C-alpha cells in the first residue's frame, strides 16, 4: 500500500511559508474528500536534522540558512525559512526510508520537489533541495537510482547534484527558451566528467499536450530504462506545466502526465512521488489528486465533492482540466533531432 507523507501539523507548515498560500491545504483535504488517504498508509514526516541536511548541503549555508531564519546574498539570500526547509526535506527522507525499509513502493510527498537549490545556494525559491536529500537516503539500499523531472523547470539542482556521477541519472523534460528560468538544460548538457551521458535533458517549447508531451517521455524513458536499468526512482510532478497555470507555457492536463506516471509505476520500483512548482491552486489539487488516483488504481468521480475549498473550483467545479486554446510551438524535427541527440549519448550509457 502507498506510503501518504502528511500530518495536520506539516501540512500548517508547508503553507505558512509557503510561496503560494494554502496550496499544501487544498491538495490534501481535496485527496481527503476523494477518500483516497483511506486506502494509503498515512505516515508522519520527521524533520530532518542537521547531519541529514549536511549530506548535500555545506555547514556554511546550513549555519547561515539557520541564523538569518532566526552575507546572505553569498548564499543566494525570512523569518522561519529553516524549519520549513528542513520538514520538506525530513519529509522527503522519511519517504526515502519508507521505501529502503521495504514499507512500501510507492511513497509520496506532495509538498516536495524544491528541485532547483545548490550546495551552498537558494535558487528558485528553493532553499533545500529535498530531492536530492532523498535520492541520497535511497542510495543507503539503491545502487542506481534514476531521477525524473516532468516540472515546467529544468531540474538543474538534482542535475548539478548528480553530474560528476553514474550512480544517479537525472531525466528532465521542461521549457527551454532563452531568457526562461533557469536557462540551463539544453539537450547538449549531459553531465561532466564520470559523470557524462548521465544528464539527460528534453528541451521543450511552449503549449505541448498530452499526446505528445506522452511519446517524447516514453520514448526517453523507454530507452533510459534499458541503458541505464535504475533499481529505484525520484519522480518530480511540479504541476506548473498544467493548463491553466500562470506560467502559460504548456498546455498539459493531468491525464499526460498520468500517463507518464503509469509508465514509470509499470517498472515495478520503489518510487518516491514529489510535487515541485505549480501556480494555480484548484489546478494542483486536481493534477495531485487525480494522480494519486492514479498511483492507487481508482477512477475518480468527476464533480469536485463537496469539501472546505469547493467555492475555489469554479467556474466547472470538476476535476477534469481542459486545454487551452493557443498553439503548440514544438516543431516535430527539432522534437527528433533531440531524440536522436538523446539515443545517441545513452549508446555511451
Ligand atoms: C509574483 N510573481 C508573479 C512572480 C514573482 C517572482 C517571479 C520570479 O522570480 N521568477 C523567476 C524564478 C522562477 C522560479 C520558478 C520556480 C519553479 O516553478 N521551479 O520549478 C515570477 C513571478
Ligand atoms: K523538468
Ligand atoms: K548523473
Ligand atoms: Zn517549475
Amino acid at each position: 500500500v502507498p506510503v501518504y507523507i502528511y500530518s495536520p501539523e506539516y501540512v500548517s507548515m508547508c503553507d505558512s511559508l509557503a510561496k503560494i498560500p494554502k496550496r499544501a491545504s487544498m491538495v490534501h483535504s481535496l485527496i481527503e474528500a476523494y477518500a483516497l488517504h483511506k486506502q494509503m498508509r498515512i505516515v508522519k514526516p520527521k524533520v530532518a536534522s542537521m547531519e541529514e541536511m549536511a549530506t548535500f548541503h555545506t555547514d556554511a549555508y546550513l549555519q547561515h540558512l539557520q541564523k538569518v531564519s532566526q552575507d546572505s546574498i553569498e548564499y543566494g539570500l525570512t523569518e522561519g525559512i529553516f524549519d520549513y526547509a528542513a520538514a520538506i526535506g525530513g519529509a522527503t527522507i522519511t519517504a526515502a526510508q519508507c521505501l529502503i525499509d521495504g514499507m512500501c513502493k510507492v511513497a509520496i510527498n506532495w509538498s516536495g520537489g524544491w528541485h532547483h537549490a545548490k550546495k551552498d545556494e537558494a535558487s528558485g525559491f528553493c532553499y533545500l533541495n529535498d530531492a536530492v536529500l532523498g535520492i541520497l537516503r535511497l542510495r543507503r539500499k539503491f545502487e542506481r537510482i534514476l531521477y525524473v523531472d516532468l516540472d515546467l523547470h529544468h531540474g538543474d539542482g538534482v542535475e548539478d547534484a548528480f553530474s560528476f556521477t553514474s550512480k544517479v541519472m537525472t531525466v528532465s523534460l521542461h521549457k527551454f527558451s532563452p531568457g526562461f528560468f533557469p536557462g540551463t538544460g539544453d539537450v547538449s548538457d549531459v553531465g561532466l566528467g564520470k559523470g557524462r551521458y548521465y544528464s539527460v535533458n528534453v528541451p521543450i517549447q511552449d503549449g505541448i499536450q498530452d499526446e505528445k508531451y506522452y511519446q517524447i517521455c516514453e520514448s526517453v524513458l523507454k530507452e533510459v530504462y534499458q541503458a541505464f536499468n535504475p533499481k529505484a526512482v525520484v519522480l518530480q510532478l511540479g504541476a506548473d506545466t498544467i493548463a491553466g497555470d500562470p506560467m502559460c507555457s504548456f498546455n498539459m492536463t493531468p491525464v499526460g502526465i498520468g500517463k507518464c506516471l503509469k509508465y514509470i509505476l509499470q517498472w515495478q520500483l520503489a518510487t518516491l512521488i514529489l510535487g515541485g512548482g505549480a501556480y494555480n491552486l484548484a489546478n494542483t489539487a486536481r493534477c495531485w489528486t487525480y494522480l494519486t488516483g492514479v498511483i492507487l488504481g481508482k477512477t475518480l468521480s468527476s464533480e469536485i465533492p463537496d469539501h472546505e475549498f469547493f467555492t475555489a473550483y469554479g467556474p466547472d467545479y470538476v476535476l477534469e482540466i481542459t486545454p487551452s486554446c493557443r498553439p503548440d510551438r514544438n516543431e516535430p524535427h527539432r522534437i527528433q533531432q533531440i531524440l536522436n541527440y538523446i539515443k545517441g549519448n545513452l549508446k555511451h550509457v
